[PDB]
């Protein structure tokens, strides 16, 4: 089965490219796999695989740490990712999120139902799994649980049966058969959860899946639109129809290849204690003291061997920073085009911890817009700031056409010298604000709302006649004969490889 | 003479470092030794020595470029500036910095008079030179002149004769026997300008002297206090009198070694076209048509096979950056410790193109004032945008302890995600603006006037009872026993030195 389609063959893919380091030797579930695993993100080393995980029983589990996580070279920086998608490892940022945008001007693919697969070569009912029996990584010091899930798929349908939603929430082990985990507005777990309290009649059937197809784990982290079922969104990307399972004990159905599947129900009445958990902006707060959602676990079902992906997350750089982040920024880019928003690429730039969405412009449509920069900023803030795409993003940052947003010394350079603080800016307070962000929940205001902004770094001449400067650098400041001339030189005259 | 004390020995210095370049074919000054130069700077190779410069007579002149640039590898980044300053080659920029500020609160000492020194073994009448003829820089291919001022120091006094300051501002020729340059309030320079002004009686008496002791151009570029002589300020800080030479045509004092001195008059009354020029923050308006001061000059002396230094300044990473901006962050540093705020440490991070400084508190200190974001933000910002040394700062950026300013990345990571936009700001309108930042000059607002800010990334509880988090970093979010065993273990695992 190709990479993109079967998380075992990824595995595979990411040893042939030698990006896996296999750990053979015991190493303890309890902070030494995460421990191993933030050095290789902070680092941008080789994906870890443990395969001798202290409390491995019976199958349950390996794991691979940082699966989304960054390269060191240049030439193929973006490869974990492009793994999950078919694509060249040496596809750029642009590539990737053009991959993950085609879908969505396309027929769904819907998937395939097949009597079987390898994820239902062991299974565990009832009365033969204990979650606080398995090797769960405690990922930081002060977590306020054990997060067996970082980087696995949540499952649920709306009561009506038309949406069946795919997504990443974080979950921890509350004991021998729940989860605790995070389920807030304005996620389409959260928005499913609803119906099913407002019907009032059952508690949510759910199963969660871990090691699923690559290509649907980017669409599980990704904000497509409401109802959208990500299945068949994955499915017109892949040019393939997914192959699922039924669950055993409900009638959701799993990827076929899924390493590991909890099948049971999310509570429509109950919660437990929640975190603290070392989060994508980087902090723990240690003893918060939130509550969160409640899953009850029946059944788990497991390929031999089972590998868990696990996100050991917080500063520079993992998953949340280079999926979460980018795959807003890729559906924003959509939604300010499809509200006749003069937007050509946006990208959130690693160095605003995700929090910031750079938006470059097509300046020349711009000016025929005859228009300003209140005017254009407080159009782009209220389409972004009010739809859910823009949640996890607190300052947008307007840019011209020079500006490749995916360069983020380039954001940094055009922020700090186009935008003046105040006047080149419009505060939004009403809109939903991200309380993750530690001056959000842990700050001065409310944790929920306000706390935006959109920051303009077009210069004045963009709106009217077009770009009055040159920049004084080595590209723009001299002729091309003579830049030319000294590329030439430069090892002869005594100054100092693309892949590397 | 040591290198410090003499720009002639500090080139052997850079030679003897192997961070130089000796380029003894012909090089074109217009535009072919600054784009060598911003191919350097842009990428932190070796300084260029350009020994056969196309038009140079009679000895006028060789030119070294990139004198206070960076270094590539990390333990010496910042060793171009320590030869300035005879500080080791690996100093630290809290070293540099407290080095620049140890003579403040130190006697001076004032400068000896030498009867003679290598400045005089040439001279050139009012008959014997044309500025026009010598091979004097096009930097940058826009720019309004040939820009023979961008490392020189201009020395001026007032006219009481207490005060004699040393300061680097721009200048480019005019005519045969005239400069037009920068001469713009709150310099002093410009205060010392307007003080001949009021007087009324006389054009001001001048000297520009290139090459001058590294230590003295450090100081030619740091905000030290109004009246104080910078001679007496680089005398304490060296702990060495400098030997100083009287000029030729007036009684101001130059330096002994200086490599080519200009002495003449800045007008009281006379302006002429000046700039543009591709500027600090890394642009070039083509075709602004300002005017700027008028020096007419009466004698050239210099030594045997002179050098000119110059900056080709724009884009990271140049003199503008590792010099204006870090020796602003140091005199910000001192003024608010002189004004009772716990301020650590300063810094201008590169990425915010020198615009910003991060400012470190001791939170214990912060804790025992009582006080809250609101007025500390004020008090910050009244304290530095209404000085001098605050001036060309736009941001203020208020960072706890855990925060090492002198890495911009960790400024951006507390930025973005402990400074609640808008909330945890203070805006100040009524406070002198630098024009010269794109977004003032350039902007939509007074391009003189305004457009500042402190941004407050001190979290809530750094004002009461201490920080309440923990980084999710490889550092903070593991013990230390585990930590050590990861990184003991690391290559023997399979994954990936300080000189490099
Ligand atoms: C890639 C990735 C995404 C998420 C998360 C993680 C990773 C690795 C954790 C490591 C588990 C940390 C966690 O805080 N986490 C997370 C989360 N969304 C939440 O509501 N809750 C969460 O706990 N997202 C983001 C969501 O996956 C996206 O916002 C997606 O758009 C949601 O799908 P949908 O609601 O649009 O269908
Ligand atoms: C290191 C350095 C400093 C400066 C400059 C340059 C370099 C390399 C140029 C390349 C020539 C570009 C130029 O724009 N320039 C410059 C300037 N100050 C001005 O008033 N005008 C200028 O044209 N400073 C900054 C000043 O040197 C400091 O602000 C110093 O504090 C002034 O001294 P003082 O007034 O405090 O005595
Ligand atoms: O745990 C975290 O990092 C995290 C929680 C969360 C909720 C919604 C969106 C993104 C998110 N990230
Ligand atoms: O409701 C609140 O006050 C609040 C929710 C929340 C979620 C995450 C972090 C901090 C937070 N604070
Ligand atoms: O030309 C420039 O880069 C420049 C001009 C200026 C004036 C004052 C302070 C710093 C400055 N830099
Ligand atoms: O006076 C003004 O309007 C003005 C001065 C100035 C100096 C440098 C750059 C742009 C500028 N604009
Ligand atoms: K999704
Ligand atoms: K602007
Ligand atoms: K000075
Ligand atoms: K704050
Ligand atoms: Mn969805
Ligand atoms: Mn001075």
């Amino acid at each position: 089965q190709p990479a993109h389609l079967c998380f075992r063959s990824f595995v595979e893919a990411l040893k042939v490219d030698n990006d896996l380091v296999e750990i053979n030797t015991p190493i303890d579930p309890n902070l030494e796999a995460a421990a191993i695993t933030r050095r290789v993100c902070e680092t941008n080393d080789k994906a870890p695989l443990f395969n001798n995980l202290i409390g491995m029983k019976n199958g349950l589990f390996r794991i691979l740490g940082a699966p989304g996580s960054l390269r060191k070279s240049s030439a193929d920086r973006y490869g974990r990712l492009a793994r999950h998608l078919a694509l060249p490892p040496t596809a750029s940022m642009r590539e990737i999120l053009d991959k993950m945008l085609s879908a969505s001007d396309m027929p769904p693919i819907p998937p395939t139902i097949v009597p079987t697969g390898p994820c239902k070569e062991n299974s565990l009912d009832d009365s033969e799994f204990d979650l606080t029996e398995l090797p769960v990584p405690l990922i930081h010091k002060s977590d306020g649980g054990k997060y067996i899930q970082t980087y696995g798929m949540h499952i649920v349908q709306s009561p009506d049966g038309t949406w069946t939603n795919w997504s990443i929430a974080r979950a921890m082990v509350h004991d021998k058969n729940h989860l605790t985990g995070l389920v807030i507005p304005p996620q389409h777990i959260w928005q499913i959860h609803q119906m099913w309290k407002k019907e009032g009649r059952s508690d949510v059937p759910w199963a969660l899946a871990f090691g699923v197809p690559p290509a649907a784990i980017m669409a599980s982290s990704m904000p497509i639109p409401d109802g959208v079922t990500e299945a068949g969104y994955v499915g017109a990307m892949t040019g393939s129809s997914l192959e699922l399972v039924k669950c055993d004990t409900n009638d959701l159905y799993v990827p076929a290849t899924s390493e590991i599947v909890l099948e049971g129900t999310l509570s429509i009445s109950e919660t437990g204690p929640e975190g603290p958990f070392g989060e994508m902006h980087g902090y723990i707060f240690p003893g918060d003291t939130h509550l969160g959602a409640k899953y009850k676990v029946n059944r788990i079902t497991y390929r031999n061997n089972a590998i868990m992906p696990m996100s050991s997350c917080g500063r520079l750089t993992d998953e949340t920073h280079t999926m979460i982040g980018s795959l807003a920024a890729a559906e924003i880019r959509k939604l300010c085009q499809q509200n006749d928003l003069p937007i050509t690429d946006a990208f959130a730039p690693f160095e605003s911890q995700v929090t910031w969405v750079a938006l470059r412009v097509d300046t020349e449509k711009l000016r025929a817009m005859k228009t300003t920069s209140e005017g254009f900023r407080k159009r782009v803030g209220d389409v972004v700031f009010n739809h859910k795409a823009g949640y996890t993003i607190h300052r947008l940052v307007l840019v011209g056409d020079d500006i490749d947003v995916y360069e983020g010394k380039d954001v940094l350079w055009a922020f700090s010298t186009r935008c003046r603080p105040g006047m080149d800016e419009t505060l939004f307070e009403d809109v939903r604000g991200f309380p993750l962000i530690p001056y959000m929940g842990h700050g001065n205001g409310p944790a929920h709302r306000g706390g935006k902004v959109v920051s303009d770094a077009l210069m004045p001449t963009e709106y009217t006649t077009g770009r009055n400067w040159e920049a004084a650098d080595f590209n723009q400041s001299y002729p091309e004969d003579l830049k030319q001339k000294v590329l030439d030189n430069w090892t002869k005259m005594g100054f100092s490889h693309h892949h590397h």
